[PDB]
């Protein structure tokens, strides 16, 4: 039940697509295991590179093939290299970059939570064994991150476990489990740009819509919230040119319907103000000074937005 | 007539392409059919893998071509084996990712009702039989599936059948009846994201649109529901953004038109209100007063639109 | 001088590109000929999936290549396989996909007269003959294509034909012809989504753009003609975001300058309604009054593209 | 030193990267150069398809590579075919599509002055000789040309010549002059749809911008040309939607700052005429009324643009 | 431990990418080595193309394959050719174009300082050693690149180095140290587009914005500045369809945001000028005379911007 040694070297995670749950890995992977004893020329070990290791499997050397359990489709493989030695032992070196799967929560957004994920594990072999699992994250953690999109939390997370499939073969005597690798690395996102050009303008506009109610006149206070109304939609649209394509409501896509609210609660007092009286066109001299009554039920529902 | 055993493990279905009615699925296939016994060294199952199975063909061994048929062009196949057995029957076990075609009516927009297929048959074989179908759908019953954009109804439905060419060959005596696997895998759309961010907003914008008709001056009347307009002109802008490409009118495209609708009778009302009189500038005092009257004439053509 | 005899089952023709004039075809090819009588196996007809042919090919059969005139750069053949009879005739059967070139004149727009080609024709072979050919429009016609981008028209129209190069090469005793086939596909546009989503909406905004004659003020008419400038040109940032890219105005983006000059007419006319007076500030009483003179000087005046 | 007969057949040029300098070219490749003498089965030349040639490259037939010196990264070969022929000569066809690179101003935009390219040139043959180069471009002279994006000059121009490489290699006794073709093919741009949907609007747009004039309070002039300013905006936007981008300032991307300009100095001029008077609250009498001054100190403060 | 000699030509370096890091660079790669002297017909150099090379490998040539460390995936590689000499020494030419990677800060946007680097090492090889690196810049000094997006400083920068590798294998005595050219070009973004059609009516836009202050009425005041609060949303639309993401703030970025917050100043003292009185409706004589004063507060904000 043959021993492999596994080691990748993580190069660059890059390029996550938010909507398919997809991100770029490239990187290295190295697989070792020892073999029957071979003569090499020299006595040195040998070096077998790309074109020609299709060719002593066709000779007859036996060389697993392994799976990204997570991957999507079938990745990218640059450079392969057989290094045989004189002892039997073979090493299996492959450069490589490939997108892989994993779940991801984007719903917390500009404050995001995610971690990348790599499955390794023997397409076609039960009895043989993944011995230990080694992982060379090469980008370093607080450094310039800065320049980076991600900040990695982060040394990188193994875990060599075995995994059993239910639905088996026509092999059944205690023939059903596989030898995984699972390589987890944590991240967090750069919350920078979507601070200050995103939630804080959003904010200064959500503000502003307030001074709505500093208007004297009846026709003032409702003619102006409705180029109020229209800042918003053409804000969320400045959002929608931005922002990643999802399929749950961010934290901004929030704030910005709290945006809608604000100025839809404001049309209804606004005219609501107006025709509460007791004698004519008398604008209802309390309620049209909730001037900074609902900023501050505003920052109080907002303490309730974040339960 | 050869009897072949399929499995079929899907993986992961995701990125639906509206316009084209396409769908990608990632997972792994497998065909069993019993040859005749073979010496394999040991005693044990013979694994071949990838490179080496085109060298079992070019030396007589029978593999089977099985076309994906509703498959668009041709799919990714990532790792493929042949296990052989001493007694005869091979498994065939291939890796795949690729995209597939089926009927998608997409008019009930974002409330979804959607069904997911693979169709395998035997490309060049017409009595080689497909035994029995298994699938092996991935997820369970309570999960997560608010981070995933589908929701699936939904354990894997089968059907083996047989289905006949007219256009055949220079063969016909009784040769025109092929073998096909269908596999069909319901979904309904997670209606959030539209809800909360689309309709919603669509809804306040078509309800404030209507506080024109609480403005005292015919001349803030008019003027007013010009800004409304292009409100929402700039809405349906934000709407082209986010929302997939179509060849029909889906239900938020309708709301969108109704909003157009609701602001041109406005309009014509508006203006009606101030030359239906005697000789002066006298505003038709009870059509101005239809204030909450064609509110509920909007909540009245809107048991129509999905009824 | 061979006899070839060609069936071609279209599939799904998609994905229309309208700037570069391309469509897709996903189908089967099929090609017979007959040769000189062979001892197969059995004494069933022999037969070659993918791999395999090439191997016969360099044994020594001829098989011939025939190339899509008009495809795109060169097409994704799925599985192709050699059907080889004991009577000598072969059968070439191969599933592809692959985009296509026709002229394709966008400028009726939204209702539009659309026709589907292809063009096979025997690459290096002058007399071997395109027998007869048949095409397989699975597709079909008042079925659910409201589902669907295009309506056919629509059974496949054939052709086969003889092509000379008049640049031909250091063969020239009568060497010149090659045998096409020339495959027709009628279709039109499915005008849905584009009335109502589109045509309809436009039409509207031209519409209450003209009630800017029923404002009192002439200060008020020409503020009002502004923001109404301004609302044509967001909507024509709508269009630009829908619509599918041209080097030539459609329908549409004609009714669309229509709308900047119907607001640019106004502009003029409010101007010159206040300032052309028999005394001081007196708008002239009867052309302020052009109120439903130029609604149907809009119907009229520019309403023959109907010519 | 042998010679060569090129012959490329031009069949479309289409999609233009406007960024990167770009642009397709689908068409025919055709050498012919004179062998040794050869038996061929018949005495009628030999066809040799595809995967065929390069089993005689292998016997020892020589087969030059030739290089598309301008191509972008590289090309997709359609169908080859070597035509051998008894006398020895040989004749090389394949069909190719690739992207190609040109130096590309498109700094007069949409009246637009380009030219397509190609270089073949031998790859790694010194004294072989490009003899004579021919180029038949199908796409015709008096057309539809109205259907297509560009028009041409235009019949193709060539050009064999030698060139010098200075760094060469470790042979030099006067060895380092290479044989290259060169296709031209002069374009003009489409100025259809740019000139009607673009231009023109802009324009009305500009000239609209100046009826701020003939506004009677200074309140109405200030506050019409804020509307005014971002009227201007909307349609920069309108127009990053639908033009290709540069990394310069086109002919329309001026007309555009033009606007900013004429309301920029609009706003300085109508601050202008009510700061600067006598007794108060007394606009300018004659600064106001540049109403027709400045349309015609931007019809002449314009036309130093261009000319 | 062998002796190499490379040569890269650059040819051009295109498309950025500026969210990912990444650039394009098609060029030339030569590598020369000298081996054991050899029979070559003739006795001048061989010369083996394309499909022939793998072929002398397979015979026992040596052909080291070297990586670009920081290549994307993996390139495309165009023509390869050996050149084999009778006294050994081997010339390696390959035409290739691939996507890179290097660290690239974009904050100081559209005046922006970058370097473009290849990293070349081979794969698999100890001690052989990269001998001397030479890189051929084509690409020209003050030239035409105002038709180029970039302008090169700049004549390549090279860097032979070796590179140690903690992790190594099973060969430690002395064996991590590997052979590593790195070439760097450094280059400047073209200011120009930026600058004209984007910085300056940026603040034209902000400039306008101030004269909020120069109207007489309250009412004025405010409701004017919201059409101004969405004229800089409308602008950082039209950012957001031509700037290139990224995940930091850039300069124009926060230009930008200078504006959003100038207006919401403005809303503030707006506001404060109008309820800071002794009783009534007077409006604070000095403070809405702030007139020239904050666009002197804000060239005095914008200004240690820098410092």
């Amino acid at each position: 039940p043959v021993d492999v040694s596994v080691s990748i070297f993580i190069n660059k995670i890059y390029g996550v697509n938010t909507l398919e749950q997809t991100y770029k890995v490239d990187g290295y992977i190295v697989a070792q295991w020892t073999g029957k004893p071979r003569k090499t020329p020299g006595d040195k070990p040998l070096i077998v590179e790309n074109t020609q290791i299709e060719r002593w499997i066709n000779n007859g050397l036996w060389v697993p093939a392994l799976e990204f359990i997570n991957v999507v489709g079938s990745p990218d493989t640059g450079n392969k290299r057989l290094m045989l030695f004189p002892d039997g032992r073979v090493i299996y070196n492959a450069r490589f970059l490939g997108s892989f799967s994993n779940d991801m929560d984007f719903r917390l957004f500009p404050f995001d939570r995610q971690q990348f994920v790599l499955e390794l594990e023997p397409f076609s072999y039960n009895n043989q064994q993944l011995r230990f699992s080694d992982i060379q994250v090469y980008t370093e953690n607080i450094d310039n991150e800065e320049i980076d999109e991600w900040w990695i939390r982060g040394k990188a997370s193994t875990h060599i476990s075995d995994i059993r499939y239910d639905h088996l073969s026509s092999v059944q005597p205690n023939q059903n489990e596989f030898s995984r690798i699972t390589v987890r690395i944590d991240a967090v996102r750069n919350p920078s740009y979507y601070l200050w050009s995103f939630i804080l303008p959003l904010g200064l506009i959500i503000a502003a819509s307030w001074s709505v109610f500093w208007l004297e006149s009846f026709s003032e206070r409702l003619q102006t919230s409705f180029t109020l109304m229209s800042t918003v939609v053409a804000y969320a649209l400045y959002t929608s040119n931005i922002l990643p394509r999802l399929p749950y409501t961010t934290v901004i896509d929030q704030m910005i319907i709290a945006g809608y609210g604000s100025i839809f609660a404001a049309i209804l007092l606004i005219i609501f103000a107006h025709h509460r009286q007791a004698n004519g066109v008398e604008d209802d001299l309390l309620i049209q000074r909730c001037r900074l009554a609902f900023p501050l039920g505003f920052l109080a529902i907002g303490c309730v937005l974040v339960i």
